[PDB]
């Protein structure tokens, strides 16, 4: 049930579904009529929430909590008064969320797909989501050693290149937040909770990459990203639902996770997480918190 | 089965075993008489082999290399001509190594476990025993989340503690190598490789921990530690043998091991390893080095 019709600006508010050459359908961007469903454990879905909240689309579009499923379908937009799947495609829904829905963002709300950075952003977004966002997965849920083995090498590859990109730059794309560091967060806010042990993928941990540590931490720390995370739905949807490779369904105490609120160092690199000039996201609607902060958020 | 017999130097060489009072028995210290059975993976067999190695009894008690048991009984010492086990009791072993093999250690051997020092050594290597070298597996082997809880809780205060007596002293008791590091060696050098993921008890990488990276790395670059550390079957063992843990079998390519060969920086402490005059173990010999060594060892 793979449902990839889109949500666009030149489909009028109200209107039906709209065929499309493709045999897709595009419907109309309007206030009040589509809900994301999304899981906190879940990174795909998490990239919707970030996102959402980045952009000041929360009064918008309304926010249903579940349970993960590519580890219905989630993250998903539906249609709340019919309940319809209007898309389950989640790299589109992330990019119409930036480009189709600008006249409900925020006023002052960050440009976080610009049009001169789209084209080199694409093939750096695609080796991390075949390497990294689906490396994880592929290691963690490897049926052999040999399959494990290189998943493995693979992602620790991709890993030490993105070391090295971030060595020079302060984000992924240069100076500020895009979409790039939305699809790659969720994936490292996730790896010593969980991808380190549970999926074997450890040679390290993040926290001794010194770029990719600075860079979470700097990203953790940022409207939209730390106050969208709850570590304890994580490792508890990872390490009690995933019986076949955790049979005791014990989770671990551990990590330590107070290293997440420290100073980040990468102002050294110059930057800054938006543009001057762009506004913060307002106070998280009543609901829509984090239920079980860490100490440091 | 549990066999606590004793070798000592009181029996003499040839003497059949001597009833004691307590209802054990007293064998003699002797020459081509004993095997010490040991298995690469185990930590308590682990003390054993470094302890013979340190001392130079390699050319008097035969070696023979099995499975594990704890996690015939490994560690033990066996009559090779009638295959008798004459012991179990892995602490009286190294002690009785020490103190009772004295006249066939290598001249110039350390003295290990020292008079003015058995007392407060012991109150020292008890609480890392049930805090530290079984801690660990009451972490790993909790049958409920509550029960992992508090054995997670109580390992990480003694090694705190550890990390905190080991700023101020070089090794556990002071200047120099002694019994009690033998005694924490075989769980520290097994702690990234195993137990922190396997067996959950991951707050941090042992990397981490200054004080405890510094005297592991200073402790595994001696003589009789880390030439008697086989890598490959530590983590098979773990991570094959332990199927209602680990039902995939898989065993993790990480973590990197490559840190255990850098500069550890505890000559800042001052002492070392042994005491002045004392001589190095001399070559390994043939069929008793690590079979998989790492490209450092």
């Amino acid at each position: 049930n793979y449902i990839d019709d889109r949500i666009v600006a030149d489909v009028p508010a109200g209107s039906e579904p709209i065929a499309q050459e493709d045999g897709t359908f595009h419907w109309p961007v309007e206030a009040g009529r589509y809900r994301l469903v999304a899981a906190r454990a879940c990174p795909w879905a998490h990239r919707t929430v970030i996102t959402r909240r980045l952009l000041g689309l929360e009064n918008v579009i309304s926010l249903g909590l579940t349970g993960p499923t590519h580890d219905i379908t989630v993250p998903a937009l539906v249609e709340e008064s019919s309940k319809k799947v209007v898309t389950n495609d989640y790299p589109s829904i992330t990019i119409d969320f930036n480009l189709e829905w600008k006249q409900f963002h925020r006023e002052g709300a960050p440009n976080l797909y610009p049009a001169e950075l789209r084209e080199e952003m694409a093939p750096v977004m695609k080796r991390i989501f075949t390497e990294v966002n689906n490396g994880v997965y592929r290691t963690g849920f490897a049926g052999s050693q040999e399959a494990h083995n290189e998943a493995y090498k693979r992602l620790w590859v991709a890993l030490d290149w993105l070391e090295d990109r971030l060595s020079t730059r302060r984000y992924l794309m240069g100076d500020h937040i895009t979409e790039a560091d939305i699809r790659l967060y969720p994936t490292l806010v996730r790896f010593d909770a969980v991808y380190h042990g549970h999926f074997k993928c450890g040679r390290n941990k993040i926290t001794e990459m010194p770029n990719l540590w600075g860079y979470l931490r700097d990203l953790f720390q940022t409207p939209g990203f730390g106050d969208t995370t709850d570590f304890t739905e994580i490792k508890q949807h990872y390490y009690i639902t995933h019986a076949e490779i955790n049979p005791t369904r014990i989770v671990p105490v551990g990590p330590d996770l107070s290293g997440f609120a420290t100073p980040h160092g990468r102002e050294k690199l110059g930057g800054s997480p938006f543009a001057e000039g762009v506004t913060l996201p307002g106070p998280i609607p009543a609901g829509e918190e984090v239920k079980n902060p860490e100490p440091f958020q």
